[PDB]
């Protein structure tokens, strides 16, 4: 409707979400700026909706309760307090059953985070072995895919990451990176960080495919007239290369050799 | 309740099984996509019958408009479900309803091994070893429409020459690949059948032009959540993974 301005719930995470730094006083969604905020204006441009971003409160992405109740970004949508969730929110099992999914704007999976010039290829080379020690960020999205794979090699890479967990188990991203760095460790992560952080250090390397398939996707309320017409949107946009561009844009570094 | 299900001939996703006696009906295909069907039908409680497309077309518009293939048999409520490898587009999307992806894939190239040759750009950036695309198909309009620099560098050297460098098919792209120095860019699902079918050949770099195949169904089809759904949990389930890898492995390239 031309009258309604539609709520963008939202989460801050580089480089998909940031507030800006700028010489004049900023407004509204004028203070953010980020990857989903040029994909907002595309989408918005394309679809002729005014919108307000609002930044999740709580500052999560949306879980459920060991007592069936939501949280984050997908809380806001069930409650409909927000029309459209845009960030980097996974399409899941779970959550497409409480909430309405576009298809994917970004499309990702779990990749290998390493150093360049070695035999490793794979995850499969990985769980061929044992003198590189692999691991993920402890009870991260990429830990919880291997602890929960039924799938062969998975299952062995997750005995060999739990078997060495003090070692192989990382606290954070970051403590993650740094053992890549400092250390023959090869990280296991989900794929646009992974990508992100390659940008910026330019002796590391993202090896193999593309582990554990999956897409961001912007979440709507079961039931959103939006939905289909953010999914042709994007798919416009893909079809005018215009995501890969986005992509390139917010994710480039300031080069590498 | 009984659905029809339009597919298309096409390995390895529907294939005729092979059998001494005569088979019926369903029973006479098999294949990723029948696996896949069946899955899905014990997850959503249908029953259903396979009708292969009769123009054995995918799925595209005339000049006028005019739709074909099994797109044409969803706009027309001829089938209820499209299981097959259909790639989710923009027009396609317009006038029918997608599930969400059950396998993402993009471009990538087949080539030899044990060259140098490591991306598009090592291949754009020299003239010994020719490559190309299927003439007219969807790897050439990524490459003819792509206004990346790179892109349209090897799309001039593929259109050069009344297009020596393009092939009929992919079957030829195939064989040429695998009798002349030539590499070809193409949808990579198939290019990873092909490797583990040809020792020597190789997928060389990485995706480019991300995409998927998802179930077609008609415009306001209450099976597209269902299915969406349940994709995912085959997903979540590592069914997908185990489903592709039966019927894409090969007897082993030592
Ligand atoms: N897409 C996720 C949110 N999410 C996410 O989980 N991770 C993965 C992660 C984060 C800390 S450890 C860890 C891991 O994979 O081991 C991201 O890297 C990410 C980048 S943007 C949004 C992201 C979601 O919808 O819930
Ligand atoms: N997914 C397509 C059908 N389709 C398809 O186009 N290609 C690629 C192709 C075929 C001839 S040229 C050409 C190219 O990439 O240049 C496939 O390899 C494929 C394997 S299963 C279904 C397939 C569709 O929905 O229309
Ligand atoms: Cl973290």
């Amino acid at each position: 409707g031309a009258n309604r301005t539609l709520i963008v719930t939202t989460i801050l995470e580089e480089p998909y979400v940031m507030y800006r730094k700028s010489d004049k006083p900023l407004y509204g969604n004028d203070r953010f700026e980020g990857y989903c905020l040029d994909l907002l204006k595309e989408l918005s441009n394309i679809l002729g909706f005014l919108y307000d971003v609002k930044l999740v409160p709580d500052g999560k992405y949306g879980a459920q309760n060991d007592k069936g109740e939501w949280n984050g970004m997908v809380k806001e949508l069930i409650d409909h307090r927000a029309d459209l969730a845009v960030a980097p929110l996974t399409i899941t099992y779970v959550r497409e059953k409480v909430i309405d999914f576009s298809k994917p704007f970004m499309t990702l999976g779990i990749s290998i985070l390493y150093r360049k010039g070695t035999p490793i290829d794979s995850a499969d080379d990985l769980a061929k072995q044992t003198k590189i020690e692999y691991g993920a960020v402890r009870d991260g999205s990429t830990m919880t895919f291997f602890k929960k794979s039924k799938i062969s090699t998975y299952e062995k890479m997750w005995a060999f990451m739990s078997s060495r967990q003090q070692s192989a188990l990382v606290k954070n991203s970051d403590e993650g990176i740094q053992r890549v760095l400092t250390t023959d460790y090869a990280l296991l992560m989900e794929s646009t960080s992974i990508e992100y952080v390659t940008q910026r250090n330019c002796n590391l390397t993202q090896i193999g495919g593309l582990i554990d398939s999956k897409g961001y996707g912007v979440g709507t309320p079961i039931g959103s007239p939006y939905r289909d017409k953010i999914t042709i949107a994007i798919l416009q946009l893909q079809e005018e290369g215009k995501l890969h561009m986005m992509k390139e844009k917010w994710w480039r570094g300031n080069g590498c050799p």
